[PDB]
């Protein structure tokens, strides 16, 4: 469960830094705002102050997307099953 | 399985293949515009640099919405539980 | 199943017709755009194109988001698994 | 089941205390603003009405989100399935 937890936190870290690349360079955002912008994405979020505005901004963002939800998901998930339950149950 | 991913694959392709064809129509979106803001829709980001201006486009996406969520959010739990998850087991 | 799925309906349509009356009348929207807005805000997309300016708006929002979203979500899933899974199945 | 729910009443209020008071702080919103801003967050609807805009403010942002969502559908879960759903079925 640690295990399954340490495996979906690292694969979401890889994800964002992936996003974070591919919009810094191709969107030409900050770092930064690359970030804040993949995690805005991928958690379905979607504040809109930043979009793609090139065409392989938006294509890679459709795949993005499909691939990514998956994994932020799980990991949101286990974090809030696995993690916070326990310390919540815990401090009761 | 492989049998429902393929399903699930060519459904939400037929999905995203009539939100292209009708926001390029009554909306004018050009037809990479218009792919892009069906998944946007769909898989519930919601930047909105796009967004419908017309009541018809508005009514459609209403309808949209409901009957495509259920199928696009179907097609990433099995790409991630049927496809992204056996190959990141195997990597281990 | 049918009785499940005719009665989350009911409960959809009128959760959406009590957004169209509170939209249109504290937040002046047109009974359309009220309607399309209900929507967008219900199932999480969220484009912003209309959002409250009031803070009876934002305050009714946040409480609609909370007693809605179950519901709104609800019906998707029994509209996906309890009529559109079915008829897929049967065109097979 | 309603101690389970209290539980989650009480942990979502807290998240919510805690993000108000950090976007009215940080980011300058109205305490109002800064909780309506919070919930629409958290729910993943996002309208971008309001997005931060600080460097502190994304990065708080990330970090909310994925500590929140988990928590705030958690406790929508519970609402609809051990609130809603009762009184639904009672009315039937
Ligand atoms: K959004
Ligand atoms: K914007
Ligand atoms: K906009
Ligand atoms: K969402
Ligand atoms: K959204
Ligand atoms: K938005
Ligand atoms: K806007
Ligand atoms: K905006």
């Amino acid at each position: 469960k640690d295990k399954e937890f340490q495996v979906l936190f690292v694969l979401t870290i890889l994800t964002l830094i992936s996003g974070t690349i591919f919009y810094s360079t191709v969107e030409g955002l900050r770092p930064i705002d690359a970030l804040y912008f993949s995690v805005v994405t991928l958690t379905t979020v979607g504040y809109g102050d930043f979009s793609p505005q090139t065409d392989f901004g938006k294509i890679f963002t459709i795949l993005y997307i499909f691939i990514g939800i998956g994994l932020v998901f799980g990991f949101i998930h286990k974090l809030a099953v696995n993690v916070q339950l326990p310390s919540i149950l815990s401090n009761l």
